[PDB]
């Protein structure tokens, strides 16, 4: 199959993926994952295809890849990665078996680590974190009832975990330090997004708590988080005061202050505190924040002000589309909020459902309009897009 084949199947699947349920679309991870990704993608060869990484609420690790350059990802992976260094170790793996053409054999494993540990290298992590990531791997392995669901599909034999021994060996000591960032992640997908094994247990916070300023803080942010979805939000934001002190531009610590905010009805101190941000113009997260706080604030015409220009900017992010949809109910503007709500369907490959509404907005605003005109194009292409997944 040609490379153009081969994105087309791959956007099938991206869409009936994002109709599922366990898949992550937190504005703040999907950020990091994908800044992370970017980072591996920049420093790897053969490179033909966009990347885009995928979070999965899965307490299982396991990731692989498919058509188009699409990387999933299970969050679990944010449980089992001690430093930065290691979580992008895996993704620079499946990104290889991806550049490569690649369960799978020994060679392609073999080929894969080979690969890998050469792009985190040059994209500035620690090439021992991936024995290391493995051997915690196979150490869990041989003591438990059964092993890691990811080596079902990457094996593991001890032949290759002393191949990478030997390739981060022979490569310059090269001690790195996680960025803040990865902590702050690690803390919200357990500690938001928990689920079975995934927990932000207090034993992870005292080692934090005891660890280097970046882990104390990121501590810190993941009592205030657990507080805040424990209802206790005085506790919370007192718990949060600190960071956002230390770092008043910091997108994780202004997400969470507006979550706090909202939450005690308090939309103008949210809404100031966002517009003073200096990185809103540039900051997605911020943008959608400012936006919810807007609409719980009683002001969806400037959340809507945000979020026709977010759509058009981020037409695969379907936070914006959500978002955009209940400010234009909040109107009553029901075309708007029908075609909103069409791209969100058309987004999850619910294309009949996406074209049902769409018909509905058009059938109810003015007969040649520019509007009317612009509905009826985008039915005509969602109609054509269905004819090319028929196949499938
Ligand atoms: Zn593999």
């Amino acid at each position: 199959l040609s490379i153009g084949q081969e994105m087309q199947m791959g956007d099938y699947y991206v869409r009936q993926l994002r109709g599922s349920a366990p898949l992550i679309n937190d504005p703040l991870l999907t950020q990091y994952i994908n800044s992370l990704g970017m980072r591996l993608v920049s420093h790897a060869n053969s490179v033909k295809t966009p990347f885009h990484f995928f979070l999965i609420n899965n307490d299982e690790i396991n990731a692989f890849a498919f058509f188009g350059g699409n990387v999933v990802l299970h969050s679990a992976l944010f449980r089992y990665s001690d430093n930065e260094s290691q979580l992008a170790s895996v993704m620079a793996h499946e990104i290889s078996h991806v550049t490569q053409r690649h369960s799978f054999t020994q060679q392609n494993e073999q080929e894969a680590d080979r690969i890998g540990i050469q792009v985190l290298q040059r994209s500035g992590f620690d090439p021992q974190a991936m024995p290391t990531f493995l051997e915690k791997l196979l150490d869990q392995a041989r003591y438990s009832s059964r092993p890691p669901e990811i080596l079902l599909t990457h094996p593991l034999p001890e032949s290759r975990l002393a191949d990478a021994r030997n390739r981060a060996n022979q490569m310059r000591p090269m001690v790195v330090q996680s960025s803040e960032d990865f902590y702050l992640a690690k803390a919200r997908t357990l500690g938001m997004y928990n689920s079975g094994r995934n927990q932000l247990t207090s034993d992870l916070l005292d080692e934090w708590a005891k660890g280097n300023v970046r882990q104390q803080r990121a501590a810190q942010y993941g009592r205030a988080l657990q507080a805040m979805e424990a209802n206790k939000y005085d506790e919370a934001r007192k718990t949060l005061q600190p960071l956002l002190a230390a770092e008043p531009g910091n997108a994780w610590y202004l997400d969470l202050a507006t979550d706090i905010d909202l939450g005690q009805n308090k939309a103008n101190e949210a809404i100031n505190r966002l517009k003073n941000a200096r990185d809103l113009r540039t900051n997605p997260v911020l943008q959608l924040n400012l936006a919810n706080a807007y609409l719980q604030g009683g002001q969806p015409q400037e959340a809507a002000n945000i979020l026709n220009r977010y759509t058009f900017n981020n037409k695969d992010d379907s936070n914006g589309w959500d978002l955009l949809a209940q400010a234009e109910a909040a109107l009553n503007n029901r075309d708007q909020e029908l075609a909103a709500r069409a791209e969100g369907y058309a987004l999850a490959g619910r294309l009949d459902q996406a074209i049902s509404l769409l018909s509905s907005a058009s059938s109810q605003v003015k007969l040649g309009s520019l509007q009317q005109a612009r509905y009826d194009a985008r039915i005509d292409q969602l109609r054509q897009l269905q004819e090319r997944f028929k196949p499938y």
